[PDB]
């Protein structure tokens, strides 16, 4: 084959934004859009097409699951949101059944590329996507704590007047309320962030609120304009370029665990090296006492829910 | 001042997409969002911020009209859509009153940058923005037939298997039903498009439908997914870079007329040279008999509606 | 391949070293092999060029031999000695034909199955030779041809009109060299005839024939100032290389295989052509007015006799 | 200014010509003046570099004199003669101090009010001199300093770990040259200590001291192969130039004015620093372990005596 083919599954606000971000960046020459309502996925290809007159060329079209036979990359944003009076366990059970109905026909098409999974809850569903496909663990890449890392970075940028790209600051654990900022491993210019904190008169106090503001930014953005999508759309575009450009770039992702942090048989938020084979390397960072306790607490929790969910899905 | 400041006015789907497209492209270091509902324009700055961790740095914030004092660029997407049982004349009268309420406070702030006007109907409202501001005509740039040119280009690309960027094909006239494709001036590689048409067995017949499909793509996209925004968002980003990078780039825009096509005292769709001063040069293209008749018909029509509208607005 | 893309450069002179650096800046091709005779120089260059990768996109840059071509997507041939003072164009031709034979045989022996881009001068003779000697289909030998001088014409018409050179759609056509011409009648700015732009701007017939002549002399004029010319063609090579590796189907002026276009066949010559992952997708046959019809015929007949005598002599 | 940005290059040697080409590829700065002694070469170069603009972003590239600096945002000084065989470092110092005096006086006389970026070797002595001789605040003289060798260290640690060199946060620090060191204790990959990466990867203390030494020798090793080194620093200059013109507040290793950081004052020296439209925004004072504390002190004391004797001699 002559050029690179991404398949997006799920053309909601997250998925649409991803497709547009890949249109602006001129990444992937062919872009397949797969969802249930074919009239919408068509309208979206027609709308997204119009950008290719000012960006790089791209053949964007609406498709079905079979398009994956010759895909390099399947991006799964497929899932229903949290309806009021739906608990997290019902959201989990509803979304596992959605992801089973996406993975099985992708794998039946003879797709042998890389998965990036972005559907919430993302570390449960990255686990599920690997279980259901049979794919090697490194060829299922989780979006995981990429976005919330990006959020910690943008917040620490504004507080220090540093380009967000040079804040090496990681949100780690299960994407969601049990995640934490790995502040003791975090640096700007090689200099510890907890040293920058002490010279800038930024207390332990403020850093725990900065951390808690990252966890609540989804809520705060949903509560203002109804949804959140540009952040993750961009995080997804960035992991997409590490894979397709074979970069060996260092990104916080939902990465398969094989002993790192004392964890196994689990996807969870850590810095990883990302390339054409997916997760190349987990980077196992030094955790202080609080971070170590949040990673253990976050992981054990995530494991029970992801295994009962697969057991109940069957 | 040390860096470039864009102000978007109007943070609907068109405006939001524009802001994201400028975030991906790393164009403008400071990006002000002005609309009525401050909780939405805030939510959008918070959402758009998150991209700057993977793209170039950008200080995006919600503001009011006063932010324009030190703006290089004001992008006006402000306007209400066409409600069913609203005629075009009521849409015109409603949108003129909206644009008067945007222009007056921008000009009161002491803004002395460039306008790009994208609110529909765009050639009436580019006219209005120039009348209301008192600004020299070249410092009011219309979005005009940029999008629909982009659409003709993408359609002729697919039909010939040519990168849409190398189809030099212009939609001209008033953006809307009275516009036409300047096919006799259109070329690929220097070679006339009507010669490519005759070798490719593409009839006069097919080209008039290709033209009519460009005019109906808004409708067709609205009818599939409820709205159209990625095309114009990208067209707006592209004209935005010609201004801010002082490019002297050739783009189809709503350009001020001073004798070109036998027209005066009018903004209308033509290729123009775009730079840091706005419209540098109108490019007056050869029209065949049909194109000349569509440009005259489109322009006279647009003039009566734009002058009654300003007369009624007062 | 496709998901980790490999360019091989053959010839790490000024043109080739500039090419590698332009491909370093643009972040195009994940792997970049340099093949030249003196390995201590091709190594020193890969060491200097990798220093860029800390600020540009990642790239595996290294000195190699001809065997590296087995898994290459794209082989860029800049190799050949330039014109010595008492050397005739015929001896430059005969010398560089024997050099390109000595590059092509080991490329083919490596099992290389990707695309050639030929930049060695004289470029339309040597693109002919690369095709005859490789056995590769005509579409997978792309000649740099009139890309650079097209770039020169566009930049000169851009300074004259204060237009972005990327929107000045003017081609230099024919054999790259003294016989080439500006296709001014087919040339356009936003779809406007350039001859009409010329008449409104007070640019006469004779100023355009000088602009055309000044393009053919720019190499000499630059060589006489700073000893050599390379940034132009380095860029043109990078641009054709991006159309191939990104499968763009972009319209570029190139040395394009002829099959009836301009009444020509069994020749590579300067025309706008659609370029993608398979090399030359589509030759654009542009309309020629009476002067440039006669310049294309004159340029092509000439280039044919020299390419056929040269290959007859080589073989 | 801001909306049409002007860089002036002073010195169109190999380093400066590469810089201009990298700035051509990246589409940074709308106007680019080249100021050197031999005007026929600075013209030939502007003619060759403009040929790029047909495929890259538009740019007004031209040969100028020192007066062009009046409306410049950024003046890049690469100017100075390299080390002649029987020349001591003191005579190289004394020769290049008198050259930089002869560049700085007419820049200042033009009414130039933008930022200096100083790349001429020895770079931390000559950044000191550019500040003393210009009268400009310390923040508006940015030294290229340890940017290139930082780039070298990162590319070498990237090949060893198969990590994108852009994610290897390792700095070379001190005086650019033989006294400089790799700040390995403060160095990190995704927030992981590099010394921990070293111990898991079986990379010993002695291999890291060789990697450090191999960075200090890379210039020599490249010069011995291909006569000169330029693509590295050309790139480093382009990167610092983008942080200034885009007001990025990006963290880069540079020759940064000292005001108490490392117990140093009244010196330019290699440290990571935040760089924006006002030049040096913020020096990052990184933690030094016992070896690199003693390398920074040793490097800085040395550089101080030579910069003060040299300016005493010049003045």
């Amino acid at each position: 084959k002559n050029h690179q083919k991404v398949v997006l599954v799920g053309d909601g606000a997250v998925g649409s934004s991803y497709a547009f971000a890949m249109a602006q960046q001129g990444i992937a020459e062919e872009f397949a859009i797969v969802d249930i309502i074919k009239e919408r996925t068509e309208g979206d290809a027609m709308d997204l097409e119009d950008a290719t007159a000012f960006t790089a060329p791209k053949n964007i079209y609406s498709a079905d699951y079979d398009t994956c036979k010759d895909a390099d990359l399947v991006v799964i944003t497929a899932g229903a949101p949290q309806k009021p009076g739906e608990t997290r366990l019902q959201l989990v059970d509803k979304n596992l059944k959605i992801i089973k109905s996406v993975v099985e026909p992708i794998v039946k098409s003879g797709f042998d590329g890389i998965f990036l999974v972005a559907a919430n809850p993302v570390d449960i569903l990255t686990y599920a996507v690997q279980k259901l496909s049979g794919f090697p663990k490194n060829k299922v890449v989780g979006s995981g704590t990429s976005l919330d890392s990006a959020r910690l970075r943008v917040a620490l940028g504004k507080k220090l007047d540093v380009d967000p790209r040079d804040v090496i600051a990681n949100i780690m654990g299960e994407h969601g309320d049990s995640e934490f900022a790995a502040y003791s491993s975090a640096t700007v210019g090689g200099k510890p962030l907890l040293d920058i904190a002490k010279d800038e008169g930024i207390s332990e106090d403020e850093l725990l609120k900065i951390e808690d503001d990252v966890r609540n930014k989804a809520y705060e953005i949903i509560n203002r304009k109804g949804a959140t999508f540009y952040g993750v759309a961009t995080a997804l575009m960035r992991i997409s370029k590490a894979i397709l450009r074979d970069e060996n770039s260092v990104l916080p992702i939902g990465a398969p665990m094989n002993g790192e942090y004392g964890l196994n048989d689990l996807y969870i938020g850590t810095p990883a090296v990302v390339n054409a084979s997916g997760v190349a390397k987990v980077i196992e960072v030094p955790l202080n006492d609080r971070e170590k306790k949040a990673m253990a607490d976050s992981a054990k929790q995530l494991e029970e829910v992801a295994k009962n969910g697969m057991a109940k899905l069957q």
